[PDB]
C-alpha cells in the first residue's frame, strides 16, 4: 500500500513536441480545399490503369482481425463508395493498381487513431474487390469558385484558406492538450519504485477498458448491438488486454501513485462531482440495457474523478519543456 516514489514529485518534468508548424497546417488546408472542390469535381470511369491516389472506387470490403478471424463492425458492404484522398482506413496503399473485376486480401494495422477506441492499432486482414474506379478534374480555385459554390460562408478564397488553416491548428492546439495528459501519465508512472505490478489490477483494469470501449460502440451506434455483442469473446479480451500490457500497467502504477498524491496534497472528492459522473456512467449502462453493482460502480466512478482532478493539478505544477516540430 505504500508508494515508492523513486524521483521526486516536485523534481518531474513532461517533454512534448509541436505536432507541426504554419506550412503543416497550410498544406493540410490546401488538402481540405481540394476535398471541397473534389464534390463539384467532373468523374469518368478510369480504363487501361489501375486505382491510384486520386481515385474514387466502389469496392465489396470486409475486414476481419487477424487474431479470432472475427468481422469488425461497420466494415462489411457489398457497394461501399470511397474516396482514396478521404481514407480514414488506410485501405489506399494496399489497393493501388487494382482494376475493375480484381480481388486482393491483404494483411494491414488499423490506424492509431481510429473513431472507435477498441479497433486502434489491431492487426487486421482485408479482403477487397473493386466493382469499378472513377477519376475526377477538379474546377480551379479562386474567388468565383468561392462565391459561386461556398457562398455566404466565406467572401474570398483567401477567407477560406485563412478559415480551414486557423481550424487544422486549432485541432493541433487540443491534440497537444491530450499529449500533456499522455506525458504527465507516463511520467508518473516512470518516476515509481515498482519493479512489479500488482497482476490482478492490471487485468480488471484492462477488463473494465474493454467493456467500456464496446459500450462506446453500441451507443456510438458503430454496428448493430447484436454484432458488437458477438465481439465480447474471452478470445477477443484475452488479446486486447495482452496487446496493452505495457500501457496498463503504466496506468495502474498512476491509480496507485493518485492514492498517494490524494493523501500528500490533502486534495477532497466533491460528492457532486462523483454523483455527475456516476449518474453518466448510470445512463449509459440503462441505454444498452445491462445490470451493475452499485458499489462497484461507485469504486470506479471515484477512481476516475481523482485521475481527472489529479491531472488538472499537475497540469499546472509540473515543468513543461515544449520542443518544436522539425522536418
Amino acid at each position: 500500500p505504500p508508494v515508492v516514489w523513486r524521483t521526486p514529485l516536485e523534481e518531474l518534468e513532461v517533454t512534448i513536441r509541436d505536432t507541426g508548424d504554419f506550412s503543416t497546417d497550410a498544406a493540410a488546408a490546401d488538402d481540405l480545399i481540394r476535398q471541397y472542390r473534389k464534390q463539384h469535381g467532373f468523374s469518368r470511369v478510369v480504363a487501361g490503369r489501375g486505382l491510384q491516389l486520386g481515385d474514387t472506387l466502389v469496392i465489396d470490403l470486409e475486414i476481419t482481425s487477424k487474431a479470432t478471424g472475427q468481422a469488425l463492425p461497420g466494415l462489411t458492404h457489398k457497394r461501399f463508395s470511397f474516396d482514396t484522398e478521404a481514407d480514414v482506413l488506410g485501405i489506399t496503399s494496399g489497393m493501388l493498381g487494382m482494376k475493375a473485376g480484381e480481388s486482393r486480401t491483404f494483411n494491414m494495422s488499423m490506424p492509431e487513431d481510429y473513431d472507435v477506441e477498441f479497433w486502434q492499432s489491431m492487426p487486421v486482414k482485408v479482403a477487397a474487390k473493386v466493382h469499378e474506379i472513377f477519376e475526377w478534374t477538379l474546377p480551379e480555385f479562386n474567388d468565383e469558385y468561392v462565391a459561386k459554390q461556398h457562398e455566404g460562408k466565406w467572401g474570398s478564397a483567401k477567407e477560406m484558406r485563412e478559415a480551414l488553416i486557423a481550424s487544422t491548428a486549432m485541432q493541433r492546439v487540443t491534440e497537444l492538450d491530450k499529449a500533456l495528459e499522455d506525458a504527465v501519465v507516463k511520467a508518473v508512472a516512470d518516476a515509481l519504485d515498482m519493479p512489479e505490478v500488482p497482476p490482478r489490477m492490471v487485468e480488471q483494469l484492462g477488463e473494465r477498458q474493454f467493456q467500456a470501449q464496446l459500450l462506446q460502440m453500441i451507443e456510438d451506434r458503430i454496428g448493430s448491438r447484436e454484432d458488437v455483442e458477438k465481439l465480447a469473446t474471452e478470445e477477443m479480451a484475452a488479446e486486447f488486454i495482452r496487446e496493452r500490457k505495457k500501457d496498463l500497467e503504466d496506468q495502474v502504477k498512476f491509480n496507485l501513485a493518485v492514492d498517494d498524491i490524494w493523501v500528500r496534497k490533502g486534495l477532497v472528492l466533491e460528492d457532486e462531482a462523483v454523483e455527475a459522473e456516476f449518474s453518466l456512467r448510470a445512463r449509459q449502462m440503462e441505454a444498452v440495457g445491462q445490470p451493475f453493482d452499485r458499489e462497484d460502480m461507485l469504486d470506479d466512478v471515484r477512481e476516475t474523478v481523482k485521475s481527472v482532478t489529479v491531472i488538472e493539478w499537475l497540469k499546472d505544477n509540473v515543468k513543461r519543456h515544449v520542443l518544436p516540430y522539425t522536418a
